[PDB]
């Protein structure tokens, strides 16, 4: 009986003030967001959203950043009238980090909860400054964090696709998901850009003002050192994407926690093979 939500949300306020100098209390955030259900799930009560979005955050030892992320994003996602869920994919252990593999885990596991048809992949330390920057999918892969303060409010290079992006379920499946072998920092986002291009797609982006994004300044994490093989790997994406991705993925979930503001999947994704 509920009608469809309007194509563009009438609730948006646009430019917002973002700051990271204050403490955040998630119990309070939960109180400020009474309509967000257990596990960090929300859908509008007055209309049906065509956007069924699973937001996937690759993660390890970034609780402080995550608190700010939840504090700022939950209000924004609800104003965008999305039927969404938050998933923090926590890498078990203390061996070399694997951002893209965790993102694949997020895609596969979120699908076990609900019929999501859109996936937003977001680093934990990126906060949008304008709610007109849609956290949902488009006819083409969508690059969301286009004008980050750390890059001088512009793209670092025109083919940059890192930070925050959204791929529909079909777009993601079409590229066999993300690569599983980019251990350590760098290149996996360039590999993903290549995958999309090699499958006939092009990147969709909001304008630079609407796409303004803040990065929470932080120091280098241990166990995610720049991958020396990254330059060689992105040069062979066309060939490697055929057999490295969703169709070559295995992992072992160790724990699933449903917190009020998000679902945390702690997973063992192993080490290089
Ligand atoms: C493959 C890779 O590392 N991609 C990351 C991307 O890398 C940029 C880098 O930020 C900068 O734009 C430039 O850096 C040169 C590169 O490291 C080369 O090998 O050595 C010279 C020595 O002077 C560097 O200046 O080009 C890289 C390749 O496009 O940066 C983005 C944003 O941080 C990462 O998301 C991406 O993974
Ligand atoms: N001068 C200090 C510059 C710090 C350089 C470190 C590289 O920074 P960035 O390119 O922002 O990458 P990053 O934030 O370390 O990694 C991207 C994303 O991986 C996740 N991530 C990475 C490493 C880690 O230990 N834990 C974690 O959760 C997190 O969602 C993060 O936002
Ligand atoms: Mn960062």
């Amino acid at each position: 009986s509920l009608p469809a939500c309007p194509e563009e949300s009438p609730l948006l306020v646009g430019p917002m003030l973002i700051e990271f100098n204050m403490p955040v209390d998630l119990e309070l955030v939960a109180k400020q967001n009474p309509n967000v259900k257990m596990g960090g799930r929300y859908a509008p009560r007055d209309c049906v959203s065509p956007h069924k979005v699973a937001i996937i955050i690759p993660f390890r030892n970034r609780q402080e950043h995550l608190k700010y992320w939840l504090y700022y994003l939950h209000p924004v996602l609800q104003r965008q009238q999305l039927d969404y869920g938050i998933y923090v994919i926590n890498q078990a252990g203390d061996t070399i980090f694997n951002r893209a593999k965790l993102l694949n885990v997020g895609f596969q596991e979120a699908l076990k909860d609900y019929d999501y048809t859109c996936f937003v992949f977001s680093d934990v330390d990126l906060i949008p400054m304008n709610d007109h920057n849609a956290y949902r999918c488009f006819s083409q892969p969508r690059h969301i964090s286009v004008a980050m303060d750390k890059f001088g409010f512009s793209l670092p290079y025109v083919q940059y696709f890192g930070g925050v992006s959204a791929l529909s379920k079909q777009q993601f499946l079409t590229i066999n998901g993300f690569p599983n072998n980019y251990w350590g920092w760098g290149g996996e986002d360039d590999d993903i850009f290549n995958r999309l291009v090699f499958r006939g797609m092009s990147i969709s982006r909001p304008n630079a003002v609407v796409g303004t994004t803040r990065h929470i300044r932080h120091s280098r994490d241990k166990k995610n050192e720049p991958n020396p093989q990254r330059f060689d790997r992105i040069a062979h994406t066309k060939e490697t994407m055929l057999s490295d991705g969703l169709n070559s993925l295995t992992y072992q979930v160790l724990d699933v926690q449903r917190y009020p503001l998000y679902t945390q999947i702690t997973v063992d994704i192993g080490t290089p093979s």
